[PDB]
């Protein structure tokens, strides 16, 4: 049956040593990072990718332009390291059919925020016609079906069929991370978990945070045969909600999807079939006497593939586990909720950016004011932070 899963940093350590390996590694061209551009932010005031959303900072940025500052970041720190001129992060971006010119477009118009036309790749998922419940194809207007994507788990087929595995092989990639738009705080390519999966030769690096509550909706992870798997929330049991008599969880490894892959083991993944799920949506429709409903509850099926579900193919896998304070604050509501909102993210941004000037040797006074605004294009961890020493700096704080 199942087993416990033991978090491998707790007798591993993440050290300097890994750090530096990470940026040796980058610097080689032997890195990349893999996201998708979003459902459309509807939950949101937006009609658009989800990228596109501006968070209304002091200084306002969109979710895409702060993903390409901390990737300039990343190859300077690299490059200063190494003593290498040229240094460069690839980056493949999941998108489909109906958005792919859009997306395209948005980053010629913008210059690609400082990043060359040459790291920029966006490429098309499969798309499912979505169905009633005698299976029958739900229509927007004749001739024309409403259509969803295949879900996550389409990324491994898309990575192969679009040339991709190829291209990685020619320029030398060996570990790509792939994560979720909605993380604000994500460190991307990072160098501590790039040196940390090299070291101990994993095809798999897995994130997590430590479970802080029974009802937590969040999946977690098990061990069967020898195998890692994730179980979703909604399919706990009172055996994998049991505690230690300290009130620790036994099954305490919260999936949060910041996953570091192998080339290797990008193109078994490529070969292996996903089980399919069932996911509900919301369409409108033409009732009994041509009136167009808006339906106050589910009624279209989508077909969907989950990505999680390639974890037991592989042999080896560790277990690396982050701080929520340091990289886990979603934007996924309005201000109409109380949670995962605008208020909620600047609120965690803050919090970081003043524990760095204190790591850095600054003193800082908040009596007066909450903002501290640090550009990712600037630091990504305190490192940038050093001519702070000894001074003593009174909020507002902004650094650009």
């Amino acid at each position: 049956t199942y087993q416990p899963v033991d978090i491998t940093t707790n007798t591993i350590p993440v050290t300097k040593e890994h750090y530096y390996r990470g940026l040796e590694l980058i610097s080689q061209g032997k890195t990349a990072l893999i996201t998708p551009a979003g459902g459309q932010g509807s939950r949101l005031g937006f009609e658009h990718p989800k990228g596109m959303f501006v968070l209304p900072f002091e200084i306002p940025k969109s979710i895409f332009q702060m993903t390409s500052e901390r990737l300039l970041r990343l190859q300077e720190l690299a490059s200063e390291y190494s003593h290498q001129k040229n240094v460069m992060i690839h980056w493949f971006l999941m998108t489909n059919e109906e958005t792919i010119e859009e997306i395209n477009n948005y980053f010629k118009e913008h210059q690609y925020f400082g990043l060359s036309s040459e790291q920029i790749h966006c490429f098309p998922q499969g798309m499912l016609p979505v169905v009633d419940f005698n299976g029958k194809i739900l229509y927007e207007k004749k001739d024309k079906p409403y259509m969803a994507p295949n879900g996550h788990g389409g990324l491994f087929k898309a990575l192969k069929d679009n040339g991709i595995l190829e291209f990685m092989n020619e320029k030398g990639i060996k570990y790509s991370v792939a994560h979720n738009v909605d993380n604000i705080l994500c460190k991307d390519v990072d160098p501590n978990m790039i040196g940390y999966m090299d070291l101990l030769q994993s095809e798999i690096c897995i994130k997590i945070v430590k479970k802080g509550f029974k009802e937590e909706k969040v999946g977690v992870l098990v061990k069967e045969q020898e195998r890692i798997k994730v179980v979703e929330y909604t399919e706990l049991t009172d055996e994998l909600n049991k505690q230690l008599s300290n009130g620790e969880f036994i099954y305490n490894c919260g999936h949060i999807s910041i996953n570091g892959y192998s080339t290797s083991f990008l193109e078994k993944a490529a070969e292996y079939q996903l089980p399919y799920h069932i996911a509900k949506k919301k369409v409108p429709f033409v009732n009994e006497q041509g009136i167009v409903i808006h339906p106050s509850e589910n009624n279209g099926i989508k077909k969907e593939i989950f990505f999680f579900d390639v974890f037991p193919l592989a042999t080896k896998v560790s277990i690396f586990e982050i701080q929520r304070f340091i990289e886990f604050s979603a934007l996924k509501n309005s201000l109409n909720e109380s949670f995962d909102n605008v208020n909620t993210v600047k609120r965690d941004w803050y919090r970081l950016n003043i524990y760095y000037l204190k790591k850095a040797g600054a003193i800082v006074d908040d009596s007066k004011s909450p903002i501290c605004e640090i550009s990712f294009r600037k630091s990504f961890e305190e490192e940038g932070l050093k001519e702070f020493k000894g001074k003593t700096i009174q909020l507002p704080f902004i650094l650009q």
